[PDB]
């Protein structure tokens, strides 16, 4: 009885397939279906973003993952990101073409498009299965439900019924847990993550009250003193003082491990702490991604092997940061900046995150990291940010844009970058800046000004302008 997570591109059929499967044989976070070949359960929330977030806390609540693609407009970049996320942990991947109920959409380019992703099918090399399904039409459910269990061909031992409570939390709305090992008879003391309580309500997916929990079945518990996190682990204790002592020891241990990760996980400590140095790469364009991947694929043979575990085009989404945290890798943003959630995750944990705007710099830094004598605190710094709120261009010289300066100081003697959607578009120099039509040469923090950049008039609303100095 494995655990299934649905993964795929947006608007491809993940929710539709999950709903059809549930209806064939009240949203809490998980559900289960009984089949003659064997019971199989699914998690309500699909997508790799939620899958890796709980992965990052060592939960490992996945057994088999299924990709859903479409015969039309198939294998989009998010599908590649999802398969990367599934392979980083390491699980068998079962793929399924969903929209095979379209006006002659051929499920043939999908196979040889996904083949060049280490998802080689059976008829090609014999590595992964391919199934035609259709949530709308209904043809293909039986094949998928047989293949999900057929490809689950590991020992699958343990999960002993008579065992102490051991499960993982899913959704802390009252909460829900999908227990891995043991039984969850109500009334006994329970330690759910950093939390203590007693089992008073033990509702099921359909709301029918029960008292016993299956080996790999979900259950919604209610009665705890509050709300734990979404990736913690739950067990059974006996003494409330024991639970409190365990909670305080967990505070101490987490506070120690955060500093240990922020220390050893930096790029500067690669040689000291093989080890198969992992990196997570983000680039502004596909060419600068492929070139960097080809350069970083081979670097050092006898000592340390560098393998890229990510690779995407756009800003540093919090899913990318969660993947890097789970894989304990090093961020690498080439001409791309992080978002708010990525900034939050990087601030919380260690997450060595360094930016670059030159291809050679990344190879140089990685070579020194493998060598072990790299220099620290180099390659410029950020000294000011402004947000563009209005762009006006008179028909005599149109380059001025109104900007609100946020958390920094913008000046005239330093080069600038202009970026949209956390992606840079131009890196030149500052031509003019003025307040109240007065040509001031220094704008403080929190102020408002009018900025015009030389030899570039394309600024729009909601941009960002960063000012930096090459300091060595
Ligand atoms: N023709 C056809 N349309 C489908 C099929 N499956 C899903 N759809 C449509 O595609 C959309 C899928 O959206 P959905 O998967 O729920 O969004 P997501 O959860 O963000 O991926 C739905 O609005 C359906 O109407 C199918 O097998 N055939």
């Amino acid at each position: 009885a494995p655990v299934v997570t649905v993964m795929g591109h947006v608007d491809h059929g993940k929710t539709s397939l999950l709903d059809y499967i549930r209806r064939a044989k009240q949203h809490i976070g998980a559900y289960h279906v009984e089949t003659e070949r064997g019971m199989v359960t699914f998690l309500d929330t699909p997508g790799h973003a939620a899958f890796t977030a709980m992965r990052a806390r060592g939960a490992q609540a996945t057994d088999i993952v299924i990709l859903v693609v479409a015969a039309d407009d198939g294998v989009m970049p998010q599908t590649q990101e999802a398969v990367q996320h599934a392979k980083a942990a390491g699980v068998p991947i079962v793929v399924a073409v969903n929209k095979i109920d379209k006006p002659e959409a051929n499920p043939d380019n999908i196979k040889n498009g996904l083949a060049a992703l280490d998802v080689i099918p059976e008829e090609w090399g014999g590595d992964a299965p391919f199934v035609p399904v259709s949530a709308k039409l209904g043809t293909g459910v039986d094949e998928l439900l047989e293949a999900v269990l057929l490809q689950a061909e590991v020992l699958e031992l343990k999960a002993t019924p008579s065992a102490p409570g051991r499960g993982v939390v899913v959704e802390s709305r009252v909460a829900t847990v999908l227990v891995q090992d043991g039984t969850l008879r109500q009334g006994d003391m329970v330690l759910v993550g950093i939390n203590y309580g007693r089992v008073r309500a033990m509702l099921d997916e359909n709301g029918k009250p029960i008292k016993e929990a299956g080996p790999s079945i979900p259950v919604e518990i209610l009665g705890l003193d509050g709300t734990p996190d979404a990736g913690d682990e739950m067990t059974v204790v006996a003494d409330e003082k024991k639970a409190r002592e365990v909670a305080l020891f967990r505070q101490g241990k987490f506070r120690e491990v955060k500093l240990a990760r922020a220390h050893a996980g930096k790029l500067e400590n690669i040689f000291e702490n093989k080890k198969t140095l992992n990196i997570v790469l983000k680039a502004d364009v596909r060419g600068s991604l492929e070139a960097l991947q080809g350069s970083l694929s081979g670097l050092g043979n006898d000592e340390v092997q560098v393998r890229v575990v990510g690779g995407g085009v756009g800003g540093i989404t919090e899913s990318d940061a969660n993947l890097a945290l789970a894989s304990n890798a090093v961020l690498f943003g080439f001409n791309v900046r992080a978002d708010a959630g990525a900034r939050k995750i990087v601030e919380a944990e260690g997450l060595d995150m360094r930016y670059y705007n030159v291809i050679y710099d990344i190879i140089e830094d990685v070579k020194k990291a493998l060598t072990g004598m790299l220099g620290s605190d180099l390659r410029e710094n950020i000294l000011g940010i402004a947000e563009v709120r209005d762009v006006f261009r008179s028909p005599k010289f149109g380059a001025i844009a109104g900007c609100m300066v946020t958390e920094g100081m913008v000046h005239r003697n330093r080069p600038i970058r202009v970026l949209r959607d956390d992606v840079v578009i131009f890196e030149g120099e500052l031509e003019s800046l003025r307040r109240f039509k007065d040509d001031v040469a220094e704008v403080r923090a929190g102020m408002e000004c009018g900025i015009g950049v030389k030899s570039y008039n394309d600024v729009k609303v909601g941009d960002k302008i960063e000012v930096f100095e090459k300091v060595e």
